[PDB]
């Protein structure tokens, strides 16, 4: 219940795919701790929010093109996309934060 690309194609089609739902985008590393601080909460909202609600993670590491054409440069970055609009977008695991803009966009 959070599928994890494999490159823009994927990513596209995943978009494409995600029809009226709210999509996140969890721009991870492994190797970054703030990452794997919020990986709980956000399995625990991608599972409350199962239907109005799609989580796509994405390794900077191996998407390089994709993490180049966000410009990441902090880990994690979360971007919100809603019938093709990015409605936020903000870097950092802070729990709180992303619990309200996802109760705030569906």
């Amino acid at each position: 219940m959070v599928y994890q690309v494999k490159d823009k194609a994927d990513l596209d089609g995943q978009l494409t795919k995600a029809s009226g739902k709210l999509v996140v985008l969890d721009f991870f590393a492994t190797w970054c701790g703030p990452c794997k601080m919020i990986s709980p909460k956000l399995v625990e909202l991608s599972t409350q929010f199962a239907d109005n609600v799609v989580v796509l993670k994405v390794d900077v590491d191996e998407c390089e093109d994709i993490a180049m054409e966000y410009n990441i440069s902090s880990m994690p970055t979360f971007v919100f996309l809603k019938n093709g609009v990015k409605v936020e977008e903000f870097a950092g695991a802070n729990a709180k934060r992303l619990e309200d803009v996802i109760k705030a966009n569906i």
